């Protein structure tokens, strides 16, 4: 199994969002459930600007490719800027949130190593 | 721990690269050799005009994140054309390939649900 996906493969699929967490909407491309792949799932997340992917932690460990706009990310309490070019790291269970305080959309990849996403059981830090 | 990367924060880091691989050059981002991170590792690679990264395989699944350019990927023998802002799923063991025979630099990141990429042995294939 090998294949390429982008935003005009995934265009039948609806996004996803929640009333929890105005500003964010969110699409999988590499995904069991959608796919069959394993080892790897990524998808494709965008944060309005004001948005906020609040503070929060999951055991899988996490790598965020940021492909569009700028972000203040929170490094368990330290800030720090994120743009366009940037990839992110985030141990398993260390808590990140991820706020959009600029003019573009901030938009960018999320990889983790499960099978899918939506086995990846996400707590509130508060 | 939490941290951020992108091309400028690894000038320190000499490009690495291999004959096998003609016109291929990468740096380590995301790498416990580099960063004692763990869980999934990234890197970035250039493919020059020309260049081949020739048809091989590792038990790892990996995923590509084509941030610039054009290639041609090698589906296990089946080719499709690869551009900036697609993404690839290779599952573990599948045999691919990929080559630039355009103008500009082929770029991508790579991912692996190891911690490091001296855990990814590659084979050659057919
Ligand atoms: C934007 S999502 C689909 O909620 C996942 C983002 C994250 O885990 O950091
Ligand atoms: C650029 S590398 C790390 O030599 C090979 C990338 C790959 O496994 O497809
Ligand atoms: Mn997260
Ligand atoms: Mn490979």
């Amino acid at each position: 199994m090998i294949f390429v996906k982008n935003l005009a493969s995934v265009l039948s699929q609806e996004w996803s969002s929640t009333e929890k967490y105005p500003g964010v909407r969110w699409k999988f491309l590499i995904d069991a459930d959608f796919d069959g792949s394993s080892g790897l799932s990524l998808g494709f997340a965008e944060i309005a600007p004001g948005g906020d992917l609040t503070l929060h932690y999951h055991s899988p460990a996490e790598i965020a490719v940021v492909t569009n706009g700028k972000g203040i990310l929170n490094k368990s309490g330290k800030l720090e800027t994120i743009k366009k070019g940037d990839v992110v790291y985030i141990a398993g269970n260390a808590e990140h949130a991820l706020k959009n305080n600029g003019k573009e959309t901030l938009e960018f990849y999320w990889i983790f190593p499960t099978d899918r996403f939506s086995e990846v059981e996400y707590f509130p830090a508060k």
